């Protein structure tokens, strides 16, 4: 009830209205995982924090009470339990699940420099933005073809960003 600490979380900087308890997140094989601040497979930053109560916005202490997460192997899942403790010792827990997936990123090779383009309707314009050989990016599932050339939309930030970055490379 209302007097217990409240756990808050943001995904991609946006406050979330659904409770952290019960969430299922994807985390990439090989990643460093902190259960209070981590990046999901699609590049969205997830930050968990707490306040004293529903109505009291003062900092409340929060820590992982159970964190067996191991990112070494894809196809495994782990439950994380977080405990928030108010200044008079009331407690709230949330348990979320982490699925270890393979990387959703792709490596750009191109020649050392990869040129980018912006697309509006059926028009391809040059973009000054360049990637270096070896740079890793998320890639939109939706490609676009202009003049029989295929282009992929990309972002180094997130899969979501890649769908609207209007930074395109030639699909290889």
């Amino acid at each position: 009830t209302t007097q217990n600490p409240q756990i808050n979380w943001t995904k991609g900087g946006q406050a979330q209205s659904s409770s952290l308890n019960g969430q299922v997140f994807q985390v990439a094989v090989g990643s460093n995982f902190n259960p209070l601040n981590f990046t999901n497979s699609n590049g969205e930053n997830i930050i968990v924090s707490a306040q004293q109560s529903k109505n009291n916005t003062t900092f409340a202490s929060i820590e992982a009470t159970s964190n067996p997460v191991n990112t070494s192997e894809a196809g495994r899942y782990y439950n994380v339990t977080l405990t928030a403790t108010g200044n008079t010792g009331k407690k709230t827990t949330a348990t979320y699940t982490v699925l270890i997936t393979s990387s959703q990123k792709q490596t750009l090779y191109g020649e050392s420099t990869i040129s980018t383009y912006s697309i509006y309707g059926n028009n391809v314009l040059s973009n000054s933005t360049t990637f270096k050989d070896g740079d890793q990016v998320y890639v939109s599932d939706q490609t676009k073809t202009v003049g029989g050339v295929s282009y992929s939309q990309v972002s180094p930030k997130s899969k979501n960003d890649a769908n609207s970055s209007n930074i395109w490379v030639k699909t290889s």
